[PDB]
């Protein structure tokens, strides 16, 4: 009921955070547009959740992303919220070892898709008064090792959650982001994987918290939930969801 | 059906954003402890609402405090959430016109109440994994003119929030804040008042919001919902109820 | 030469980061008043430091600070900047451990001693147009574990210094923090010989900083005399002396 | 006497924020590589400056920025800071007028260019336990209207900053930033200039601080030279040049 009537497109909605996201607005009513550049996930979410729907769509190709907004207003007569969770952690990577061109590509994933879904979607938002939630990190603002072209990437999505912010409350469309900590998915565990222990990897990761475990999807989903349903207050804000992990002193 | 069948307390909960939260747990399944020193808006509003009852309690006295959490438990037998709402903010003043005694007399209120309610709530938060939340201000983040001692009270709320995060994690007791901004109550058309011209200062608060309004006691009642039912890893966090006051370039 | 001519006020001045205060400005040419409640570190500065005297001054007696004032301007004819260090962390003490006569206690120092000084010197730094500098806390900002009252007082301070910041900039006065993290002090060191292993508490608090060591004194001092002295837009910031302690994930 | 001995590069050093930086460090008694892509301003400044050299360099150019690091090691023997201040600010644009062509521009300039030359330069600022400088903006921190890509750019580079001061911290090397707000530069006269009002755009931007003033860049260059010379317990921080822009409530 929180959300009925209502379409929402989440982008990488196929697994993670994504799936949790979409799975959290069909319980509050929603329909779902499940946006992913995998098909194997998504598919079988579609078949799973009346109401949710999978588009195939790599948010970094503009025509991909065009085609997703003209089909989900051909299908369902209106837009009022727009996920931007695509997006993707490289490995480990000291300084040295980054690329300017693994740096431009990160940039065309983790912020200029949704840049370009964001911009395509707003002339449909605004006659909704709907709403943006972009999936930035914590460690946009609090850094992170090893992780340079990453950290930068969401360093700019919080960022411009905040510009857009300011540009559409005029119009009262809010724009607003959540950054989660260390959350237990998919790309989490193929991370934790490549490192030399990764059960030990893995304990450091759940202790990085003072809640002494990982974040879940649904625990994601339902501050998404929050900001689109219930949030009419809230623009250009950073909603944290880590488990503390901001807080106190810690083993640096 | 979201907090079915827990027990909140709300402080100053008889008028302005507490009353919002009172109506908003309600509305979700829960009963509520209205508390306030002021017998008329509480009295009220547990004749209004089934769930809700009132108890007469001024936060800055201790005998008072231990008499609201022992009659919480005595007639609901459990606590699951405390809201320390009760405070307020002087009119206008000058640093020079300011005194030791009175901010002596706001940290008793705005910080002291909310620390010892919290510490007599905190041996049954425990038994039902229960919560917290301090609503403090946006202008303990960013200041306020002539406001200096309310602005160092909440200034105290917000990062004692975050200290007893801390120490409450081990026990699965999360503590949280909310920092509204201009919200429209009783004490905010009180302030108005005591302006030379009450409208220009309306209007100016109004404008301090790129949303172009002041919020509602429901929009904070909402987002304490959300914290106390939803946002099982969310600890120690500030949650913006501004309006994006906090965005961009102003007139200062 | 970069503060000749000008004369500071170092509460808290006889030993630790007040003493590396005191010299950072007697090596940049101020006069120095250094304000302490204990005679035997302040005594010795003074006999060690030309243009460094020593005046005993409880900060929480406020006929101390009067007089810690007037003595200021009878013998030196001006004030240019105060700089509120003086302040204590009690041991770890469990929220339930904690009681409010030791937080109104811990509040009169911490915050109340800083209020009362920079409100009876703003009238002669007004004059000069000089400066306030507070000495906070990292952990007001991201919390501590055993702490809630410590956190609590600083928390305030770092609040206060924005809003005195606010008020004071129409007459030309700058008001800003230093929030250190763990510097090596004679505090630092009481502290961990409370502990059961003082070598492994000091090894562990070496190493919550990336930078793998904790601060020094004398490089708050530099932090205290950039702000005084070259800092001419500052006003209201927060300068972050910490080693990178809140950067990035840790052990929580 | 401060910096003396010491080799600085200075990116966009040819006027602006980025000629006041320079002279900072010449007066500090450092060695400056004035690096700008236009010859007219730093051509000149090399001449009136004893101890600046100037290099044509567009940091966009790969080629060019390895031959920046190149020659200023051939010709000064050593490197100790870089100051990464190149980066440009668009006329206002809304949302609706980017593209994401000019978006990856202005990344390739604000963003890339500060990561391509503090890569190049990291094996001789490891050599001389040097630092990097990053000059970022306030509205990366808090949103800007009508800036959506600029606002990112500088999103990124502040979480840049903390990543990299993480990464380097064992090294030690310390990364850190700049902020500026309001800094009355050509950039800032030649915004204003296309206004329907310039005189009024300037004091709407002098009116956006507490302090009713815009900054300079000497005072920006003086928080530079901090950072090289006095701050070695810092790493990872953003210091505010602002004003007090981002203090209290103001007309949004
Ligand atoms: N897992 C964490 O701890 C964590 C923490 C903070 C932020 N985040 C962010 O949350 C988001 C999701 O992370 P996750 O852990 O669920 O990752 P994930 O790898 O488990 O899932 C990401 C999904 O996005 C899809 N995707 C990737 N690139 C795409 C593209 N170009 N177009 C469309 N879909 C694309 C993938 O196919 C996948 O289904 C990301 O933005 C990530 O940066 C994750
Ligand atoms: N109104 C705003 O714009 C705004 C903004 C930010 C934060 N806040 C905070 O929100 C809270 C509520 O503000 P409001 O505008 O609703 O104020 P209000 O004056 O309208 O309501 C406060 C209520 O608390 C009660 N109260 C006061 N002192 C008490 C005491 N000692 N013991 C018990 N009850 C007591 C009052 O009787 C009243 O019912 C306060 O903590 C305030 O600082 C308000
Ligand atoms: N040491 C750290 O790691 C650390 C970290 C962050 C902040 N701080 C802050 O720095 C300041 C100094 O800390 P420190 O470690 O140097 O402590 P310290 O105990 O070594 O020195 C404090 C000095 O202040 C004096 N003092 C105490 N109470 C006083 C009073 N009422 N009136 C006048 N003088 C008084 C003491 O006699 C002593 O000379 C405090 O405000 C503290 O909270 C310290
Ligand atoms: N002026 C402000 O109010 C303000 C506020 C915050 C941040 N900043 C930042 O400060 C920095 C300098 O700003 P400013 O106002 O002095 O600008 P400016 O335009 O006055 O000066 C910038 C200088 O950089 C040079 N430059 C530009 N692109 C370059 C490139 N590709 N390679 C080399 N040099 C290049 C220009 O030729 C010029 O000499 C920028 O990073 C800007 O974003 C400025
Ligand atoms: O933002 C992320 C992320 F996407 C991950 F996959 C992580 F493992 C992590 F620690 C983060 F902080
Ligand atoms: O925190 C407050 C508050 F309580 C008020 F009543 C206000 F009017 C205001 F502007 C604030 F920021
Ligand atoms: O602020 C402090 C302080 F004063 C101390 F003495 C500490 F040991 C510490 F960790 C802090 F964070
Ligand atoms: O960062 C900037 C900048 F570069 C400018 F040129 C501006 F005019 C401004 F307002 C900013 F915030
Ligand atoms: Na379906
Ligand atoms: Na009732
Ligand atoms: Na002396
Ligand atoms: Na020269």
């Amino acid at each position: 009921t929180r959300y009925a009537g209502k379409v929402v497109v989440v982008t990488g909605g196929g697994r993670g955070i994504g799936a949790g996201i979409v799975r959290a607005f069909v319980n509050s009513g929603a329909r779902v547009v499940i946006c992913d550049k995998d098909e194997s996930g998504g598919r079988a979410l579609e078949q799973e959740l009346p109401g949710a729907v999978f588009i195939l769509c790599d948010v970094t190709q503009e025509d991909d992303v065009k085609t997703l907004v003209s089909e989900t207003i051909r299908r369902f007569g209106r837009l009022d919220c727009v996920v931007n969770n695509a997006g993707h952690h490289p490995p480990p990577q000291r300084p040295e070892e980054t690329s300017a061109q693994g740096f431009r590509q990160l940039l065309e994933l983790n912020l200029l898709g949704t840049y370009t879904l964001t911009k395509l979607a707003l002339p449909y938002l605004r006659k909704s008064q709907g709403n943006v939630i972009n999936i930035s990190s914590l460690v946009g603002a609090i850094g992170q090792a090893q992780a340079v072209p990453y950290v930068a990437t969401k360093g700019a999505v919080t960022a411009m959650t905040k510009a857009l912010a300011l540009d559409e409350s005029p119009y009262g469309v809010r724009v607003n982001c959540i950054s989660p900590g260390n959350i237990w998915t998919p790309l989490w565990e193929e991370l934790a994987a490549l490192m030399p222990d990764p059960r030990a990897s893995i304990r450091e990761g759940m202790l990085a918290q003072p809640l002494g475990r990982m974040g879940q999807p649904a625990e994601v989903g339902a501050a998404a939930v929050f900001l689109a349903s219930e949030a009419n207050f809230c623009t250009g804000i950073e909603l944290l969801v880590t488990g503390g992990a901001e807080l106190g002193y810690g083993c640096k």
